[PDB]
């Protein structure tokens, strides 16, 4: 079989802490009235939720509510003890209050309102309030495991930034083994495409890297997988299909057999090539050797959160 | 021409508010579950027309407890169990987990969460003034809830309590005699446990509404701030009101029977009396002086008044300064 591993920061923050912290599904949500909250207009509608502009009677204050179609309660339950672990944290999403509605008895969220609205200078800023959040949803033993552009909400006037939907999270216990279907295609890490199980952290600094690489060469999304498979074939005509092979065999992965006629070979790509005219004032040396050192098969020899803070790149903010 | 007529300071047209499907219980629709995914282990106890077990879910090896109830009233059991699934899920409210039947017996059975009941003797010898005040808001926080959710529990009383004191855990429990408020509804006034009866069901006055809960907590309270259990002793219910009086007064009774224009029981005419309005500090003893305060005593007045209308909600009690020392 595969390999062991275990994550290189924040290993053993769970195993140090009484089970009431990650044992979600013994976790008691107590569900207020809805009748607190009036839906002023729809927002958005997502694949089990509905997003509401709302208004707090108690105290006239603007709040967002996510309506969940429960599909999967013990989801629902690792979702609410995962924000309420998190809640106040920098850069976290607030969950200000859990209700139903009398009628329809429908769990819904309600959150922090969120005005959701470039410079070099602006790119390094918010990847740096990003990382505020993962280093410390990380140190709280929490793996993100759908961080993308949609789930980033940035109010630029007053350069607020908040790190939302935690409906894919989960806590860090080293030896897991974790779902791989997790994420957004264009954001898989390495490791859930080939399905090795025992990941970690560093699969949200896998996608952060694909949100830079995004940005700074205004190429959207950068890895542009068609499927699961196809996204493998996208990374690997980038970061070659050698360093591909040496991290299978790293881990003992075997690889599935739906790679075998559509992978083929491909040579490991230099960064300063996806620079053009369209770009160049994004694009830094600075720049491209942090993202060449997000952007690695291999899990293991990613930055962590707190590493990539103390890169140059952030030197300016 | 008969009584005043009277409505709730507070959540008053909630249910008014709301399609029939709510609050029309005889219309509900129940469907029962297999019995069979419970082994009952043990009786807990035994009430009128219902037989509680501990029992386990055999799909998750989980400790839950069983309420057998004897079908003598089909319209009572649809009542309690579309409350239970009205409430399920709110702060401390017992949750309602499945509706099942023995598959030969065909009884009617609800099934709950799990509540390690600590003894509560055990309790009360230890109980300090913060562990009152914190239990009593623990109790507030399910009636304002209900209450928001147009329900009266019309059963306030200890034995409808269970605190699971290592994990400072409380659940309001026996939902079999809530109703869902109504303005201007006429209700049954045969409700609550002799100690715990509003002077409304004393006195006949059917108009009555979720302040009747109040009144309950009210007489808890007092019984465990002053060591006095219960705190009225009634007899009988026509007694109950006289108790209420040595305490209360016979002035402020008459004053609330002309408020609301209420004929009293000629059955009162030779037990009632008269008596003076007692000071609440008059009951503050040795045993029980480092439960009472000014707050406790100023809280337990604002509780304990004959005029439905006058006592405080379970959101005016809940801002309290007795409160003040709890998250
Ligand atoms: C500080 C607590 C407090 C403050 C103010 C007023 C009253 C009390 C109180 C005093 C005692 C109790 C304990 N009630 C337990 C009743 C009970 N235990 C049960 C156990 C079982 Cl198994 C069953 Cl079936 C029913 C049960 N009902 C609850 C309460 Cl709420």
């Amino acid at each position: 079989g595969p390999v062991p591993s275990r994550a290189r920061v924040y290993t053993d923050v769970n195993t140090h802490r009484p089970s009431e912290y990650w044992d979600y599904e013994s976790h008691v949500v107590e569900w207020g009235n809805q009748d607190d909250y009036q839906l002023v207009r729809k927002l958005g509608r997502g694949k089990y939720s509905e997003v509401f502009e709302a208004i707090n009677i108690t105290n006239n204050e603007k709040v967002v509510v996510k309506i969940l179609k429960p599909v999967k309660k013990k989801k629902i339950k690792r979702e609410i003890k995962i924000l309420e672990n998190l809640r106040g944290g920098p850069n976290i999403i607030t969950l200000a209050d859990i209700v139903k509605d009398p009628v329809s008895r429908t769990p819904a969220l309600v959150f922090e309102h969120v005005n959701n609205t470039l410079t070099d200078y602006d790119i390094r800023f918010y990847m740096y309030e990003i990382l505020k959040a993962l280093d410390y949803c990380h140190s709280m033993g929490i793996m993100h495991r759908d961080v993308k552009p949609h789930n980033v909400m940035i109010d630029h006037e007053h350069r607020k930034l908040r790190l939302i939907d935690w409906g894919l999270a989960e806590f860090y216990h080293p030896g897991q083994e974790y779902n791989v279907r997790v994420a957004s295609r264009y954001f898989k890490g390495p490791e859930l495409l080939v399905d090795y199980q025992m990941y970690d952290y560093s699969l949200d600094m896998w996608s952060l890297g694909c949100m830079l690489a995004s940005m700074i060469f205004r190429k959207e999304p950068f890895f542009h997988g068609h499927d699961n498979y196809d996204q493998l074939v996208r990374i690997a005509k980038v970061l070659g299909t050698e360093d591909l092979y040496d991290y299978i065999d790293k881990y003992n992965i075997e690889l599935d057999p739906r790679f075998n006629d559509i992978l083929g070979r491909h040579s490991r790509k230099r960064w300063e090539r996806f620079v053009h005219s369209e770009n160049q004032h994004l694009v830094s040396p600075e720049a491209l050797d942090f993202l060449d050192k997000l952007l690695r098969y291999d899990h293991q020899s990613r930055l962590t959160a707190r590493e990539a803070m103390e890169h140059p790149y952030f030197y300016t903010v």
